[PDB]
This record gives C-alpha cells, sequence and structure tokens, in this order.
C-alpha cells in the first residue's frame, strides 16, 4: 500500500559515563560510586557495541523495506550522519555507521569547529535566539502542579526510593543534619527552585541532583555493571520509580513548549529539509538533502524538545528512561500508492533496558522496541496515523521560531 522513501533519524548518544563527578553526590550516600573506563561524559566501547546494533537492525529494516540495497556500500550520499561535537555524539555516528553499512567508511559530519558549540544541537547555547523569560517561568511552574513544592510533594514516594537505593539516611549530608535537629529528606535538605535565563533553564537541590542520580543507575546498568545502585535496585518497579523522577524534569524543563519549541527549530529546519522532496542540493554540513537516510546524532534534551514542539507523547515499554541512550525519533516520507500522496509517521525507535543489560544482538528476529506516535495536532491523517505531508509542514511551520533557525 505504501512505499518508503525517506527516513531521518534523530538518536541520542550511547551509553556514556557520568558527565560530573560532584561533592553533593559524595554526600548523599555513604557509599562508593562506580568508577567507569573512559574520561567524563565520553561513550563506552560498550555504547559504541549497542549503538551499532541499532545500526545493524536498521540495516536489515531498511532493506527490508527497499531503501537500501541488500549487499555493497549505499552510493553517494544515499546515507548521511551529523554529530554534534561532543565526543560521546562523534563516536556514536562512527557506531551507527558501523552497524548499519560495515567497512563503507561513512562520513560522520560535524560542524566546522569541533571545539565550540553546534547551535543545531540548541541554538540558546550560542545565543541565536533567548528564551522569553516571564512566559517560560510560568509555563513550566504551570506543569510542574503550580509550584516546586507541588511537583515534589507528589512524588515523595519515588524520592523515597532514590533515598533507600543510596543509603540516605547513613550519608554525610544525613548525618550532619541529625546532629542539627533537621530530618533528613532528599528534597527538604535540598530545596529546589527554578532559575530561568535568557539561555538555559534549570532546577537547583534535590529535583535536578534526583534526575541526574537515577540516570547514573540506568547507564551503570546498561553498562554491564555488576551492580548498579549497590545492588538495591532489583526489579522493574523500583527502576521505573527511579526513572520517573529523570522523565519529571525532562518533563518540566525540555518538553515545555516555550522551551522546546526555540530549542528544536535548528532541528525542524533540517528535518523538513530532509523529508521535503526537492532537487538534491549540498546544504548545511555539505550533506546534499533530500537524500535516502539521515542519521543525526545528538542528546537526550534533543528528542524531548522535539517530541514538546510536535506534540509527540511517549513512555517506553521497558526502557525506564523516557529519553534513553540510543533512543532514536524516527521520522518516515511514505509515497502512498493508490494515489500517490505523501505522509509522514514518528515513532520511537529503542533497545529495551534488558536488551541494553544482556547485549543483546538486534535483528528482524530480535527487534529494539518500537512505539508508533501521532502528531496531535495533526488534522489530515491516513488510516495508519501518519500526517500527510502537507500538515506536517504545517505543523513545523507553527511549530518552530523564526528567531531561533540557523
Amino acid at each position: 500500500e505504501l512505499k518508503l522513501e525517506s527516513v531521518v533519524i534523530v538518536s541520542r548518544h550511547g551509553v556514556r559515563a557520568p558527565t560530573k563527578a560532584t561533592q553533593l553526590m559524595q554526600d548523599v550516600t555513604p557509599d562508593a560510586w562506580p568508577t567507569w573506563p573512559v574520561k567524563l561524559g565520553w561513550l563506552t566501547p560498550r555504547g559504541g557495541e549497542l549503538i551499532a546494533y541499532l545500526g545493524h537492525y536498521q540495516r536489515q529494516r531498511l532493506v527490508a523495506d527497499g531503501l537500501l540495497a541488500k549487499k555493497g556500500c549505499p552510493q553517494s550520499g544515499q546515507v548521511a550522519i551529523i554529530a554534534d561535537v561532543d565526543e560521546r555524539t562523534r563516536k556514536t555516528g562512527e557506531a551507527f555507521a558501523a552497524g548499519l553499512a560495515p567497512d563503507c567508511a561513512i562520513t560522520v559530519h560535524t560542524q566546522a569547529d569541533t571545539s565550540s558549540p553546534d547551535p543545531l544541537f540548541n541554538p540558546l547555547k550560542t545565543g541565536v535566539c533567548q528564551l522569553d523569560n516571564a512566559n517560560v517561568t510560568d509555563a513550566i511552574l504551570s506543569r510542574a502542579g503550580g509550584s516546586i513544592a507541588d511537583f515534589t510533594g507528589h512524588r515523595q514516594t519515588a524520592f523515597r526510593e532514590l533515598e533507600r537505593v543510596l543509603n540516605f539516611p547513613q550519608s554525610n549530608l544525613c548525618l550532619k543534619r541529625e546532629k542539627q535537629d533537621e530530618s533528613c529528606s532528599l528534597t527538604q535538605a535540598l530545596p529546589s527552585e527554578l532559575k530561568v535565563s535568557a539561555d538555559n533553564v534549570s532546577l537547583t537541590g534535590a529535583v535536578s541532583l534526583a534526575s541526574m542520580l537515577t540516570e547514573i543507575f540506568l547507564l551503570q546498568q546498561a553498562q554491564g555493571m555488576p551492580e548498579p545502585g549497590w545492588g538495591r535496585i532489583t526489579d522493574s518497579h523500583q527502576w521505573n520509580t527511579l526513572l520517573s523522577l529523570h522523565n519529571a524534569q525532562f518533563y518540566l524543563l525540555q518538553r515545555t513548549p516555550e522551551v522546546a519549541r526555540s530549542r528544536a527549530t535548528p532541528l525542524l529546519d533540517l528535518i523538513k529539509t530532509a523529508l521535503t522532496p526537492h532537487p538534491p542540493q549540498k546544504q548545511a554540513y555539505g550533506v546534499t538533502l533530500p537524500t535516502s537516510v539521515l542519521f543525526i546524532a545528538g542528546h537526550a534534551e534533543n528528542l524531548a524538545n522535539l517530541g514538546g514542539a510536535l506534540e509527540l507523547n511517549w513512555t517506553l515499554p521497558g526502557q525506564p528512561d523516557n529519553t534513553p541512550p540510543g533512543g532514536e525519533l524516527v521520522f518516515e516520507r511514505w509515497r502512498r500508492l493508490s494515489d500517490n500522496s505523501q505522509w509522514i509517521q514518528v515513532s520511537l525507535v529503542f533497545q529495551t533496558l534488558q536488551q541494553m543489560r544482556d547485549k543483546t544482538p538486534l535483528s528482524l528476529n530480535t527487534p529494539p522496541g518500537e512505539v508508533k506516535l501521532t502528531l496531535a495536532g495533526c488534522e489530515e491523517r491516513n488510516a495508519q496515523g501518519m500526517c500527510s505531508l502537507a500538515g506536517f509542514t504545517q505543523i513545523v511551520n507553527e511549530a518552530r521560531i523564526p528567531a531561533c533557525s540557523l
């Protein structure tokens, strides 16, 4: 009924070491954090291998869909790869290429200067545009339930789960509060406030600490470390409860449209240029678009920003992190044969946490998880839930912030 014409994959980088080692991380547990085999924030070898499995799976699926050849290397830019300048994203691009097309030496493009941020992955970071402080503050606080106190008050079960995994009551932070007649709870020992600036939004205290620590436990599990969370995380309900704190911070700071639309605008422009039929032309990064397959190696925020800007909602069965390492927002252009009309499908492809833990080789018979998505604002949908090309174009033009374009 339908023929696949084009695919754009926006991928988070693979498993990485923690990006920071702070004094507060030491003070909230009596135990020693496991050390990692690469520098802070770098991709691990295992993370690269997990990405290559997704590349291998995507080759098999795209061959089955008739888009790539079963044997040989894709020719003349049929496949293009763009990565953010960070080590972890560059090496994710290389790992994906190695799985998709081994020995084909597909180039991993970055911006010219790899020592400075690339605004494609967040235009606020180079000051292309700025957030509206009052609008962002009100929008985030409303999505939090009206205040950060309301937000943390409704999540005490998850904070107590994190405290148990940390053995928080025996930590230096708690032992000093016991000596000062103040009771030991993460949220009250580390009050959380929303900080909004022209170029960033963040949360302080327990909310951001919890978001980072629960991601570290997940990374430990995916890395195959023997005892993530000191062996105190023993079932799936516990994993889901812990990562709810991480996903909740992303819901506030990255999915909120008042942030997401600006942060996602350059990626929206690149996705639309890649998916829209037009005479091929070398554009950004020296990549010729449109082409058959474009893989973009970025960050968790990019997945969440695109989700918030485009009203794409999901949770990932079997994967506690809704923006997991190697997770892929996959945009596809399909041609309907009955009338040769053009349609856009979006899905979230991801390894389950168990597939990461077991280093499961992926294939058509053992596929990654996949969640089919719908653009909530699309008014022209086909029977398969895809948006018409014109409908998707209108949604993108409405969502994007022109001042944030490159």
